[PDB]
């Protein structure tokens, strides 16, 4: 039971971690310069082989675990999902000028991420004193799969019933890169028995790679983060506060599995802050091919600027330090 | 001693084995769209550096071993990697209408395999009981190196033999891609000590590259079966009975080594998996450059799509079983 | 206290370890033919990653190190960067016909490599008996970023002076590829914990991607060194001798650090052989940018083709008998 005081010096150290020091270790080149680029083969060699590691994970937990214990994670996880984009559906929506529904309900991308959550909640969640249950990695396709699908068929049945009345919407989503390299991941971690290439292959070079995509990820926030103000005013006050408000109403509803079905205190916080997230692998390769009328900079430049900074920021260290106090 | 009961639950575990399980594991994504993509730049590094593991093992294998033990199953070798191609010369060709001896000589590429023979015999081998050589891999150069040359040469002389009489060989074939990135392996195998560079990069990092490697080959042979329906109904029985008889002729003949030499009984099999193999990887790079006159769907469909998969299916679990009755 | 006998069977031994072997592995398959490449996209990420080892290590041995040792081999180091083209620009200047200073003062690179020095001295330094210090790959960005920008300044300002007279300079150099990847080595290593990403990625397959480095610099300096022969007579004997002479004027110079500092005798020998070097990646992409008017075989062909294999021949093995002496 410790204050505030716990925070301060744990945001110090965990900005100092190597998964965002290298996100705002790329604007600060890029501020300055820089002609270094990746090549584009590489940047799609990463997106797959990290979204397998991902599924892999998830896909082995499955196995080795009881189907009694994870109803009540992932019936607050799906139900988790799917209420994020109808709240931004009718918080972010009923305002000025900007009120570009299609882009609006692209904004609640917000599901789940690799970038954090898989390797910046669970490298820091064991690393002082708190345990977690064995399925971290298999909340990741759940409160996925259906948080991109709800953003796609009601920004679709939405313009239907104003521009033309003045499953295969799902099947164009899910057929795709970065998302059917993580359900090959699932079955070949429900049905096989990959444990000598998963360790050795993907999961030793998974935090790795990570820092080279949130190398790209970081110098190409800086042209799209100023290009944000022609935008608008709001997505900007949408981004740094949705991240903290997604993640209360996920503790409190992570809060009646502990009271019910186990679901450990330390595994609640692996369900909070994977709930205030915005996607950035699994995201802008969907929601692009789904949802054409998109303004690719609105749902983009609030996730992977100025949403995963503060989803690693400012809540991280606070829920556990919410952890802590209980 | 134990029975064909022993036989069936080795095939489903080893079927559920991370190598094969990505090859019907990106079948049956291709099946389902998959806009996934592995760009060519990639598929062209797995290629080499995965060709260079075996080179640095069977180079590395030749210093520390004596070159008396090394010639019976060599000899064993040579005359079993050309033996292959001439029976095919004989089986294959006396046929029905499919009976281009062109694509047909070439449809007999039964050399020897990377996917196969080198990580799906040697970690099943060593992972029950029986024990093998320290030269598994170096039986890999040789019966590749002359079993695909005496292709190219039966298959060149007997077209100008036919149509245009109504060392510049093998030369093309050797210098080129993907079999130079062998020899390179050789000969910083013989000649130099590079055992820190093979264990720490090319070895760790083999068994994890094979599986991208047979994930574009999984779902690049969904439409290339579909296409041998325009070929002919022959190419499929030579796919699925001769990696069985291509064994057999082995493991007899491999059996004159253990009552004269003692590459022993464990090694035997580690001869007699390796001329049932289909190449994959050094096939195809060759005699396309060597054999332009090749139709080729013939040679790499009956080797990549029905070969293979017979080839870990139901041949190395057979002679393990053999192994294990003596 | 051991004679030239000894040098001989080091030279053989150290021209068969995995760095060497793989460029003299690379010239002889290209006398050969070959049409192996590495594509490309490769080629730009092991640029990148592999000049952010480099930063990482002397960005983590400036925190744990104090700031009172370690001025004397920093002085002694951009002292000893500026003084070699200089030495260029008076010793191969005043010539016959070849002395084009601009092609000149550029083949006065000779900086710092991490080829060589960062895993040939230091794999063969604490190899045998003697130990150094822990910054060693600290002396890397000093002596290179000096080193070039005076190669740039003075060849840059003596052409003003003759054919148009008959901050901006320095920034185009350090803002560009392969030496901003260096200068995000060192800002996430002075200020950062990067020590979870560092030990684990770019740590482990740094031996290993450079003998991929190694094998295009190889292979590329087949037909560079017989175009050489076009240019003239005298790059070959700059290449053959000023390897040998930058060692002795740096190992007596650092040889006051070892009576008046704690930089010890095992130090001065990975002070002795980083001055004797001839870059190779931070070298070309700049000097091309940043002199344009550059002629660009006569500063890489006596660098990569003649300058590195002296350079890890005859004085690596050479310096480590001075101080075997000692």
């Amino acid at each position: 039971m410790d204050f505030l005081s716990n925070f301060l010096t744990d945001f110090v150290g965990q900005l100092q971690s190597p998964t965002l020091a290298f996100l705002i270790g790329g604007m600060v080149i890029a501020a300055l310069g820089t002609q270094l680029v990746i090549p584009e083969a590489i940047s799609t060699i990463i997106v797959f082989m990290l979204l397998t590691k991902i599924g892999l994970t998830g896909g082995m937990a499955i196995r080795n675990s009881n189907l009694t214990e994870m109803l009540l994670p992932v019936a607050f996880s799906v139900i988790l999902g799917i209420l994020i984009v109808f709240i931004a559906r009718f918080t972010l929506a009923k305002l000025p000028n900007v009120r570009t529904v299609d882009a609006l309900a692209t904004g609640g991308l917000f599901g789940a991420v690799s970038g954090s959550t898989m390797a910046a909640a669970l490298t820091t969640l064991e690393e002082s004193k708190i345990s977690y249950e064995a399925w971290a990695g298999a909340l990741y396709p759940f409160m996925d799969i259906p948080a991109l699908v709800t953003a796609i068929v009601v920004a679709n049945i939405y313009l239907n019933k104003r521009k033309r009345k003045s499953w295969p919407i799902i099947e164009e989503s899910l057929q795709g890169p970065a998302l059917s390299a993580m359900l090959l991941g699932l079955a070949l971690g429900i049905f096989t028995k990959p444990e000598s290439v998963y360790e050795g292959f993907y999961d030793p070079l998974f935090r790795g790679l990570l820092s080279i995509l949130m190398l790209i990820m970081g110098m190409e926030a800086w042209s799209r983060i100023g290009e944000l103000r022609k935008v608008a005013q709001w997505y900007v006050v949408y981004s740094l506060i949705a991240p903290i408000v997604h993640g209360f109403i996920a503790f409190g509803l992570g809060m009646i599995a502990h009271y019910a079905t186990g679901f450990s205190l330390g595994g609640v916080v692996v369900l909070a802050v994977i709930a205030a997230s915005s996607s950035d692998i699994s995201g802008p390769p969907t929601l692009r091919a789904g949802i054409p009328s998109a303004n690719p900079s609105a749902y983009i430049g609030s996730s992977t600027a100025i949403g995963t900074p503060i989803a690693i920021g400012v809540c991280i260290p606070l829920f556990i330090g919410l952890a802590q106090t209980l």
